[PDB]
């Protein structure tokens, strides 16, 4: 299907996490460790591949507000989960005023003011949180909510520098595969949730980069 | 429904034809004439309808470098129909006009974006738009921001505003369209063709589009 993630009245069309280096006073660098721009599932298919909820739910937040309450609540066609594969392949130098940072840019047929959850989980469990707001700016046809270049918190840079540190790749493979991140994009005047994105992350593979593969999560 | 148009090599993500006026030193009003902003269609990844190409050749360039050269040539499934409902409620009272589009690819290259505007079937104005590769969070971008329009199109708009009636606007518009064809400039590879047809806006949704394949 589509290389963005969501339907008509909520899709999340751009998203990076990214490293910027200042190496020399007129040049930098940047660096994507994750991000949306490369579908690894076929555009061909219009139809996505479908994932049963059910065997992730120990994988994400449980009990109240957590990921069987919400789609429970629905609407179900909101619901998704997205492999991530991780580029980890940069050099991270000594004072060079390194800025980590994520993107992230939705799209809707309707203007809404939206609460953006981001939980970080490991072993299925909240370890960090952030909830932003962001409000509709019409652009060509539809409204765009832009979070740009915000700053990564301290657990997500730490826990990058310690997935970097290991000496092999299967021990980051390990790793990441406890890792997830549940991404909630809710109606703030109504508490309709708008989209979910359950995230669970891999190492990219050779010089193949980052790439992204989304799933409809059904039942 | 479906955010944009094209095949797995090249997407049209966004568009519009708009109007920028500033009544006054601080105020600034944008109007959109079309856009690619709300696909009337049902399913957000529906299965395209197709149309036969053979029944549009007379409302689009023929002979050499025509629609028929250029579908003969292929890949056919770079090839759609697009109808187009155009928004033409503004006041025309400091006054810009101009195009926006935006195209995506996973492969770095130089692309042409051809626009021939055309008047029962024959190209009245072209232009030719050349554009390269931005990396963008992921993928290559190519971004045609804001270009004016051509007077050709200003003055239509305004005649075609002048008209009282909704229906004579549509009798109008059913012998203009728009042949928008973009190319891999280095391999000459059509990277996508759509035929754009128009009709005035009927529904208070205001413009709106509606995609169809182009088949033999
Ligand atoms: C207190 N708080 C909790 C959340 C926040 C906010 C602050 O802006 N967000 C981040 O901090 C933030 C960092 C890294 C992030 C993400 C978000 C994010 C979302 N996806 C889909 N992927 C993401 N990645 C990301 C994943 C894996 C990798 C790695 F290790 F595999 F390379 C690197 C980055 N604040
Ligand atoms: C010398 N030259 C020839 C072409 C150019 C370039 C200059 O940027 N493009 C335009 O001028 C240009 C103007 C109007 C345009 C478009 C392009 C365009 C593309 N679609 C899909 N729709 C479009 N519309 C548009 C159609 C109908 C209406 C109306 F009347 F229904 F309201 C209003 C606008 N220069």
């Amino acid at each position: 299907g589509p290389r963005s993630i969501g339907t008509t009245k909520l899709r999340l069309v751009e998203f990076s996490a990214f490293l910027e280096q200042q190496r020399d006073p007129d040049s930098y660098n940047k660096h994507l460790f994750v991000h949306i721009g490369h579908a690894n599932h076929s555009y061909s298919d219009p139809l996505l591949e479908s994932v049963d909820i059910r065997q992730i739910y120990d994988k994400f937040p449980e009990k109240k507000g957590g990921l069987k309450e919400l789609f429970g609540k629905g609407p179900q066609n909101a619901f998704f989960l997205v492999k991530f594969w991780a580029d980890l392949n940069c050099n991270i130098q000594d004072d060079a005023g390194a800025f980590y940072g994520v993107t992230s840019q939705y799209e809707s047929s309707e203007n809404m003011t939206v609460t953006c959850s981001t939980k970080v989980c490991s072993f299925g469990k909240q370890v960090v949180e952030k909830v932003e707001t962001e409000y509709a700016r019409f652009e060509n046809g539809r409204f765009v909510y832009r979070i740009n270049r915000s700053p990564m918190c301290e657990y997500m840079i730490n826990f990058i520098h310690k997935l970097k540190h290991l000496p092999e790749k299967y021990m980051m493979n390990s790793v990441l595969e406890n890792f997830t991140i549940l991404l909630v994009v809710t109606n703030r005047d109504t508490q309709e949730t708008l989209l979910c994105m359950a995230c669970v992350f891999e190492v990219s593979n050779s010089e193949h980069g980052a790439q992204h593969h989304i799933y409809r999560l059904v039942k």
